């Protein structure tokens, strides 16, 4: 399982403060995490911990999301 | 081939932007990126582009370090060597 997170905002400020919490808080909790492109937004992947763990992460991107002033999509990957 | 870009300082907004920046700059050359934390030493792994490429990302690391009023270090792991 993967779980992708998509910021998007209309102040690349706020979006850079976004970014760099979620990544420090998933790799706090021993997750992996790599950036790729969806479109023009970036996309953090998450990877590596049990899918519990990643629930409580999309959890912190929408307190991150609503903290800074953007939004977020989650996209939940490779699930059976 | 990697090239490891650290970043520190002592604004976090500063470094958030940098942070941003460098990570938008190297997935546009279709970079492998990968974000790694130790406390207060905030690390990208590049990998997955040419040498030269590689090259200038660090220089984009150079110019971002005085944009920002940060520090950035560079670490080049498993390249061969040139004439």
């Amino acid at each position: 399982m993967e779980m992708d997170i998509r910021f998007r905002g209309d102040d690349d400020e706020a979006l850079a403060r976004a970014l760099l919490k979620m990544v420090v808080r998933a790799v706090s909790f021993g997750a992996q995490v790599r950036f790729t492109d969806d479109g023009n937004d970036l996309e953090i992947r998450i990877t590596g911990v049990p899918e519990q763990v990643l629930k409580e992460l999309a959890k912190e991107a929408e307190r991150l999301a609503k903290e800074f002033g953007i939004t977020v999509t989650r996209t939940i990957r490779g699930s059976l």
